């Protein structure tokens, strides 16, 4: 049972441009209302010598408010949960991938992220740490290969302006057999509603709910 309130703990293992981390965050939110917030902090590793931004995208589908008739195909995945595979290829080369499982146990639910950065530019946007965090967006959502898929076209704001964008798709699959719905938008955003200087301990905020296609 996913309870109208629930607390979820993360932990993130990752590596960009050959630099390693460890992140571990707690956060809670309201899964139906499709509302969280989070707070991580840099465990190993800190201080990261690139971009925020590029991260916080990997810090929770299961809070999605949704309505009645689109089946909540994450929501329904519990308490066995679901695992979920990323890529997102940035417009100067620079590459993300992320894995992630999630599950409950003891009433909350507990994230593993593993994160890959490369073929970042050194002078670039991410490198460089000129990104301003994410507008808000629309994940397009569709079954395929038995799973559902995801599509966001993720722009970060740059400090001395315009953008630097990303073509993200990803993939979401139950650990046991649940019903697949057909295609949908889910509206996202995201906000870093604070920060220490260094970026060892970071706030997010995000918001997210389900459209009709």
């Amino acid at each position: 049972i996913i309870k109208e309130f629930m607390r979820f703990k993360t932990h993130m293992e990752g590596s960009v441009n050959g630099h390693e981390f460890e992140i571990e965050g707690e956060g809670e939110g309201r899964p139906y209302e499709g509302t969280q917030t989070a707070k991580l902090k840099v465990t190993k590793g800190g201080p990261l010598p690139f971009a925020w931004d590029i991260l916080s995208h990997q810090f929770s589908k299961a809070y999605v408010k949704h309505p009645a008739d689109i089946p909540d195909y994450l929501k329904l995945s519990f308490p066995e949960g679901f695992k979920w595979e990323r890529v997102m290829n940035f417009e100067d080369g620079g590459v993300v991938t992320v894995t992630q499982d999630s599950s409950l146990q003891d009433g909350e639910f507990i994230y593993k992220v593993k994160l890959h950065g490369t073929n970042f530019p050194s002078d670039g946007p991410v490198m460089q740490k000129k990104t301003m965090g994410s507008e808000a967006s629309s994940e397009r959502m569709y079954p395929e290969d038995g799973a559902l898929k995801g599509e966001i076209k993720l722009r970060l704001k740059l400090k001395d302006g315009g953008h630097y964008d990303a073509e993200v798709k990803t993939t979401y699959k139950a650990k046991k057999p649940v019903q697949l719905p057909g295609a949908y938008n889910a509206n996202y955003k995201l906000d870093i509603t604070s920060h220490n200087e260094d970026y060892t301990i970071v706030e997010q905020y995000e918001r997210c709910e389900g459209r009709h296609s």
